[PDB]
């Protein structure tokens, strides 16, 4: 039944909370107030989304002294962009990003990628041909510019996104503000079990992006399985009258795995959170373990002569060339 975990600073932070990725900007504001009705007190930002001044509008109607939502009853992260790992700009983003959600604090601010873009303006300094300009900087010298932020009380908690466990150990070796949450990919084709282990033996949380498997991407490879039509998914949607969602959503609550998925969808929203009066048993969890596959999902790809490759795998601070 429990609904959250406890982070090393105290803080409570729900199981559940509302993916921002992908959000339009008008479509944005829907799906924050369908959230909030349906009882979600945890919403997942980053600047690069596009869509956080139009988070700060929804925000601002339901959240907040005299309103229907106190404040610190919301849980709100956001996440440093990778053209922004200068030290002289985490500051200045993380500002940008307060005056667009219309907040004095963040509960979680997390460093989106180890790895640096080209600084500047746009988010995305491309070539001609789609390549992204790559700047040096290296992650421990933007995490030192983070731990700032907490001392001046605009972030609660700091985090990790997209670190493999190498790079949380380089960030642990040097942090005297300790990261409390890494955010990765995670689903039953990706279960990141060594990586979730390594993160609680190090007292991080992990929260799952992607938790349904990406059926938005099947197309890119149209003859792999698509997860949620996986026939054990489906067996146990219909022994327990849960959606195949809410099945792959409670395998995570189970395993104190936070969960983020994205949606602008009322109804998909409203079952996402419906994952705390039921249980699965040993059986059922080792069943969903046999999927496990190393399937990951969310690479940046270009296409090169007709083929989809990885972008970004030559970055010196790349996270996905080592196992885990």
């Amino acid at each position: 039944t429990a609904s959250s975990v406890l982070l090393h600073t105290g803080q409570k932070m729900p199981l559940i909370g509302l993916g921002t990725w992908k959000s339009e900007p008008g479509q944005v504001k829907a799906a924050i107030k369908h959230a909030l009705s349906a009882g979600y007190r945890h919403i997942d930002c980053a600047s690069v989304y596009g869509n956080e001044t139009e988070i700060g509008e929804a925000l601002k109607e339901s959240v907040g002294s005299g309103k229907a939502v106190p404040r610190e009853e919301l849980f709100v992260t956001s996440k440093l962009w990778n053209t922004k790992h200068h030290p002289e700009d985490v500051e200045p983003a993380l500002r940008k990003t307060l005056a667009d959600l219309q907040l004095e604090y963040l509960d979680l601010y997390l460093m989106h990628w180890p790895y640096a873009f080209e600084r500047g303006d746009n988010p995305f300094p491309k070539n001609a041909d789609g390549t992204v300009r790559y700047d040096s900087t290296h992650y421990k010298e933007t995490w030192k510019a983070l731990e700032v932020l907490v001392a001046k009380g605009l972030v609660k908690a700091l985090g990790l996104s997209n670190f493999n466990s190498r790079q949380i150990d380089d960030v642990l070796s040097v942090a005297s503000v300790r990261p409390a949450v890494l955010q990765v990919e995670c689903h039953p084709y990706l279960a990141q079990n060594e990586l979730i282990a390594h993160c609680h033996a190090r007292g991080l949380e992990v929260t799952a992006y992607s938790p349904l498997g990406s059926s938005d991407r099947a197309w890119r490879h149209p003859d792999e399985p698509v997860l949620l039509e996986e026939p054990v998914v489906l067996a146990l949607a219909e022994k327990h009258g849960r959606s195949p969602a809410q099945i792959l959503l409670r395998w995570q609550v189970q395993r104190k795995v936070i969960c983020i998925p994205k949606s602008i969808n009322p109804s998909r929203i409203l079952q996402n959170i419906q994952v705390f009066d039921f249980t699965f048993s040993p059986e059922e969890m080792k069943q969903l373990d046999a999927l496990n596959k190393n399937w990951r999902y969310i690479v940046p790809m270009i296409t090169v002569d007709g083929k989809r490759v990885p972008r970004d795998a030559g970055h010196p601070l790349y996270p996905f060339n080592d196992p885990y």
